[PDB]
């Protein structure tokens, strides 16, 4: 429904007041831009908005903002939005914490020239062919958005996070 801004964390992240005075974390493309406390926002529907209701998930997401920039928050939101649409399933809130941290790690690892090898891509794809396919499309998205080429081994890791988000 309608949300009231408590604090803007960055251009893509918001602390908001909601249902029965619940405090939530809002993540979306440009949701926080030019916003200030007491501003009333409604879901635009076109900015890939996600809500973090769980108190422990909100705490963990806000703590990761101490190092992950707004751009990386936005790349990860774009991939989670794609995962959500491709699975046509409810993803647990933790994907916003675990996967954002994982994407930022993988990008920085590649930027620093640290090569990586995943020896189990064949077994990951065999056990999770749908999650593996979505992960390949997710890697293509990250590569375009961050302007680099993530190692192939990362398809395996993304697929396993997708399984976890779908199952808890």
């Amino acid at each position: 429904g309608s949300f009231t801004v408590k604090k803007v964390l960055n251009n893509n992240v918001l602390i908001a007041s909601h249902h029965k005075y619940s405090e939530v974390v809002l993540i979306g493309k440009g949701i926080g831009f030019g916003k200030k406390q007491d501003d009333v926002i409604e879901d635009k529907g076109y900015d890939k908005m996600f809500i973090l209701k769980d108190e422990k998930e909100q705490k963990q997401f806000k703590k990761l903002l101490d190092y992950v920039d707004e751009k990386l928050v936005d790349i990860s939101n774009d991939v989670i939005y794609h995962i959500s649409n491709r699975t046509n399933h409810s993803l647990n809130e933790h994907i916003h914490i675990a996967l954002t941290d994982h994407i930022a790690f993988a990008i920085k690892r590649q930027q620093q020239g640290f090569d990586m090898k995943n020896p189990f891509l064949m077994e990951t794809q065999s056990l999770y062919p749908e999650e593996y396919q979505i992960a390949k499309e997710v890697i293509d998205m990250i590569n375009e958005k961050a302007g680099l080429c993530l190692p192939e081994g990362e398809i395996g890791f993304i697929a396993l996070h997708i399984h976890s988000a779908l199952t808890n």
